């Protein structure tokens, strides 16, 4: 006949949009039904009709209400359409009450699942942006009072103690139009090459924004039914791998900055192997003798970059790699994010000096690799990463001098356009620049990292194809065609003028 209890007032979770306001995560009003078993015990002849309205077996529902006859609150069904909730309410079953709360709906579904993430049944972020910015998005629940009978019947409201503060809107750096394109093209490439998984990262080299981030396999954050953890793996931020030949441009940046090397310099790589003690440096193709610095990148000559590294010292190469973020914390604060490993030595031996120079030993993520190529594309200035829209561009750090960065840009354009280069990475109408690579896990990862336009870069991109099972596993056969198709759409959607038209 009288008992006051504080009930919480759910807060409206903040809207998540892409960089242009397209809805990505929307709080949707839902109707949750709860029951007071004490009042249900006075209306047993109504249980089968209530059981059928809840899609529950007649006897099982009766067993559930009986075992909880002493309690005052149980959940009947959580998160219904307001239409569905009022249908059960219209039955006038004594002891059945409704609660108005919110549930997330993700209009893009599987296309941006890993980046956006999801909430749980209690509207708490548990993955992706939903967890990374949960305090910003959640708001503060409110406090209300209600009078409860000694039999549990709701009698009347007493007062509101504190009003709910709704969550705040968040606009991601993602361009949903680019996301749809990268999601589709990465999926097509996986089917064409029969690959298990893949990752694609797009960045604005001037602002540090992540314009697109897609992983295969993916999942619908709206269905939530037996989602195996394989499809929920945010591979672009969690998978680490040896970058291989894709970090040779940074060994080259340290070479061109040492004062001892120029692009015209030649290196003798005959006969394709180089013995360092018991360790044998081996090139994939061993049909060369003298190569200039660009030919070293075109052929992916581990021997050539090793001899350059011996001359300039590993410390200069480590410094460039550390400053562009390889093996470093990205500061993005995503769950399960991995940093990788950029090893450091007090005294760099010859073997570790070489394997560092051509991308063995150290382990990076696709996000780190894209961030490094963005710095190279941004005339050597590294801008911090961001998964939210950047209105005020932060000051970068000039890690590679603009002259050296401009020289490596030209050499990477030749890697894509010169004879024997990665011509399948060429973007029609534009000058693209990039570098192919392979990461062994038999099983390999096909890598391509690049940027465009080569003469005035705007967009950096990394493609990781995990274990192709059809054509050759080489980067340039599998990953380069994806770069070409996705970069072409990224340049068009951002109205970047073509720099390669007759």
């Amino acid at each position: 006949g009288g008992s006051v209890r504080h009930i919480a007032i759910p807060a409206h979770r903040g809207l998540i949009t892409d960089r242009n306001g397209e809805p990505l995560a929307v709080s949707t009003p839902v109707t949750t039904l709860w029951a007071n078993p004490k009042e249900l015990m006075t209306a047993k002849e109504r249980w089968p009709q209530l059981a059928a309205a809840l899609g529950q077996d007649t006897k099982l529902f009766a067993d559930r209400i009986e075992q909880n006859a002493e309690r005052e609150f149980i959940y009947l069904v959580r998160g219904l359409t307001p239409e569905q909730g009022e249908g059960v309410i219209a039955l006038k079953v004594p002891g059945v009450y409704s609660i108005e709360e919110f549930r997330r709906f993700y209009p893009a579904g599987e296309v941006v699942a890993h980046a956006v993430g999801f909430t749980d049944v209690d509207d708490r972020g548990r993955e992706g942006i939903e967890l990374a910015f949960d305090e910003w998005l959640a708001g503060v629940p409110g406090k209300r009072q209600v009078l409860k009978d000694r039999r549990g019947r709701v009698i009347k409201d007493v007062q509101v103690t504190k009003n709910a503060k709704p969550g705040k809107t968040l606009a991601l750096s993602i361009d949903l139009r680019l996301q749809y394109l990268a999601h589709r093209e990465l999926r097509n490439a996986l089917l064409e090459n029969g690959a298990k998984a893949g990752s694609l990262v797009i960045m604005d080299v001037k602002t540090g924004e992540i314009l697109a981030m897609t992983n295969q396999p993916t999942y619908n954050p709206n269905n939530r039914r037996n989602l195996q953890p394989a499809a929920m793996r945010n591979r672009a931020m969690i998978d680490v791998f040896e970058p291989g030949s894709t970090v040779k441009p940074f060994s080259m940046s340290a070479a061109l900055a040492s004062g001892r090397w120029k692009p015209s310099d030649i290196v003798d790589v005959y006969p394709g192997t180089l013995q360092i003690g018991r360790y044998t440096i081996r090139d994939v193709s061993r049909n060369s003798r003298q190569l200039d610095l660009t030919g070293i990148l075109i052929k992916s000559s581990n021997v050539g970059i090793s001899k350059i590294a011996f001359d300039i010292g590993a410390e200069s190469i480590y410094s460039v790699m550390q400053q562009v973020g390889l093996g470093q914390d990205t500061g993005l604060g995503f769950p399960g994010e991995r940093v990788g490993n950029l090893p450091n030595h007090r005294k760099w031996p010859k073997a570790e000096t070489a394997t560092l120079a051509y991308g063995y030993g150290l382990s990076v993520t696709a996000i780190q690799l894209a961030h490094a190529y963005a710095a190279l594309a941004n005339d050597g200035k590294s801008v911090p990463l961001s998964m939210t829209r950047v209105d005020r561009v932060p000051d970068g750090v000039q890690v590679i001098s603009p002259e050296v960065a401009s020289t490596v840009q030209g050499m990477l354009q030749q890697v894509v356009e010169a004879q024997g280069g990665v011509f399948r990475a060429q973007v029609p109408g534009y000058h693209a620049a990039g570098k192919s690579g392979t990461a062994r896990k038999n099983a390999y990862r096909s890598l391509f990292a690049g940027f465009a336009p080569a003469t005035d870069p705007r967009i950096a991109m990394v493609v990781v194809i995990d274990e192709p099972s059809k054509a050759g596993y080489f980067g340039g056969l599998v990953s380069a065609p994806v770069f070409s198709k996705v970069m072409a759409g990224a340049l068009r959607l951002m109205n970047v003028p073509p720099d390669n038209l007759p």
